[PDB]
């Protein structure tokens, strides 16, 4: 179930972590521009970039803190005050993340695995209303 998934994900987490950004990158190509350094480069090319690497393993650690963290796939209201609030995060709306989670979940059914696919877009859902919720617009 979700919990397992979340040992499953952190288990291999920077494989894991670029495979969904690129599956991402990959499915809505205009999020893509929004990353100057990732702008004309192949799959395999991004895999050898070190800020590639150092950052999707950054973004999906604090991702699945969030996910362990939650009750019944609901994320603590403090977290996604974090995720509205990091500098980082000031450019964006919760479509962004609404997109991320379409293409995670994508990914979980597309896999060879027993992830559950349906509580990972419940808890995309859930994260995305708790943003709002903490003000993204
Ligand atoms: C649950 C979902 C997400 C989490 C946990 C998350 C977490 C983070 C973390 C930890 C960083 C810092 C990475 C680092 O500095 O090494 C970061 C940076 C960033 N995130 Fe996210 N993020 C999420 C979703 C998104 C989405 C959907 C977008 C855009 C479509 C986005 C855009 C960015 C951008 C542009 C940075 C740039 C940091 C920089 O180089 O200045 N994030 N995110
Ligand atoms: O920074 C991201 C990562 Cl590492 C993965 C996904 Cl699925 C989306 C984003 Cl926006
Ligand atoms: O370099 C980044 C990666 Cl690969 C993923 C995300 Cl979400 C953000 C940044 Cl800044």
């Amino acid at each position: 179930g979700f919990k397992q998934d979340i040992a499953t994900i952190r288990g291999d987490l920077r494989t894991y972590a670029q495979d969904i950004f690129l599956a991402f990158l990959n499915k809505y190509p205009d999020e893509r521009r929004n990353f100057k350094n990732y702008v004309g480069k192949s799959d395999q090319e991004l895999k050898s970039m070190a800020k590639f690497g150092d950052h999707t393993e950054k973004v999906f650690n604090l991702m699945m803190e969030v996910a362990d963290r939650a009750t019944d796939c609901v994320p603590l209201a403090s977290d996604a005050n974090t995720l509205v609030q990091m500098k980082q995060h000031s450019g964006l709306t919760t479509g962004n993340f609404e997109k991320l989670f379409v293409a995670l979940v994508e990914y979980m059914r597309a896999s060879g695995q027993s992830f559950d696919s349906q509580s990972w877009d419940r808890f995309g859902k859930n994260l995305v209303s708790a943003l709002s919720s903490a003000g993204m617009k």
